[PDB]
């Protein structure tokens, strides 16, 4: 089914956890909610999962209003950051677990069984216990599980937590590949930026109980919102640069802050007189040399980031600001340098409302 959500809010006495929020999600989609811890996206699963009743709004699926419809009329699949396997039970036991109580043979389960773990790449381990699996092994089992129920709904939350680092990037395209094949409507939570923007259709970023943006992963990244989407999307995020005075100069958009110039390339119409100036860190260059539209700043600290290394750049006003090194290799510490923004790739926020105005 689609899952529609309007004006839905959850309190906690004085805590306005969840505070008035609209999406929807289409039939099939792969859905993230997205955000800091405490910005109310687990509250919102629990909400479409109907394991927390709404204090106001409303949930459908599909045509139908299902805020009073308890979870297992629902069917809901949860699945969790923990795998909950029993390892005296086979894989075969714990997957058929959820199928105690039921009947149909001592066997239309195995057939059951054996269909999901052939889906999921782990029929060849059904006679093993969960203590010689792996990480990524124990994760199949734990959605073999949920699966075998035959839930319309998944509910992720955050399951790939508990995982090693390098194995989170395997492991979310994996859960990603699987979504797409089974065509089952999915909301997964997550305060990881780099897991919502590589398995979502959507994402909904949430921020102190607020909806801020729902969008694909480029309208998250190429057009934040605000300066907090800017911050949250891209590990590193937008490094954010405040007081650059803004003119215009024979038609053309100036921002200057103390010495520093930038001279935007093609007129744009800049309404503010005083901008936050946002540069993302794969949109700027280290230039060694004294360029036009630049930044000197010192090299501070070069650190490893996954594949790639992170160079920290220094400048005068005590701004970190972090960028990626490319060629040659790494500068070194203490070295002056200049920061060359793609000016055409430049945010320019409203330093009060913090808005997104370029």
């Amino acid at each position: 089914p689609s899952i529609r959500v309007v004006n839905l809010k959850k309190y906690f006495g004085k805590v306005k956890a969840v505070d008035g929020v609209s999406f929807e999600v289409k039939d099939g989609e792969f859905v993230a909610l997205l955000g800091p811890s405490g910005c109310g996206k687990t509250t919102t699963l629990l909400m479409l999962a109907g394991i927390y009743k709404p204090t106001s709004g409303e949930i459908y699926f599909d045509d139908v209003l299902v805020n009073d419809i308890p979870p297992k009329y629902r069917e809901v699949g949860m699945v969790f950051q923990n795998y909950a396997l029993y390892p005296h039970m086979t894989v075969f036991e714990n997957i058929a677990f959820p199928l105690r109580a039921r009947r149909i043979s001592k066997d239309e389960v195995e057939k059951r069984v054996v269909e999901i773990a052939r889906k999921l790449l782990i029929d060849n381990l059904l006679d093993r216990k969960p203590t010689q699996l792996s990480g990524g092994q124990q994760q199949r089992v734990a959605l073999a599980r949920a699966l075998v129920k035959q839930p319309k709904v998944l509910l992720f939350d955050e399951p790939l937590s508990n995982l090693d680092a390098n194995l989170r990037m395997i492991m979310r395209a994996e859960i990603k590949h699987l979504q797409q094949e089974l065509g089952i409507t999915s909301v997964y939570v997550t305060h990881d930026q780099a897991e919502a923007m590589t398995m979502a259709s959507r994402i909904a970023v949430f921020n102190q109980g607020k909806l801020v943006q729902y969008g694909t992963p480029d309208e998250v990244y190429d057009s934040p919102k605000n300066m907090f989407v800017a911050s949250f999307i891209g590990n590193p995020p937008t490094n954010f640069l405040r007081d650059f005075s803004v003119s215009v100069e024979n038609k053309q958009t100036i921002l200057k802050r103390d010495d520093v110039i930038i001279k935007l390339p093609e007129p744009v119409d800049v309404k503010l007189k005083e901008v936050v100036v946002g540069i993302r860190p794969e949109h700027c260059r280290i230039s060694r040399e004294r360029v036009e539209n630049s930044i000197p700043g010192v090299v501070y600290v070069v650190e490893p980031l996954g594949r790639d290394i992170i160079v920290n750049v220094k400048t005068e006003k005590g701004e970190i600001i972090k960028v990626f090194g490319d060629t040659g290799k790494a500068p070194q510490p203490g070295e002056n340098v200049f920061l060359v923004p793609d000016l055409r790739k430049i945010h320019l926020f409203n330093p009060e409302t913090e808005e997104t105005i370029l």
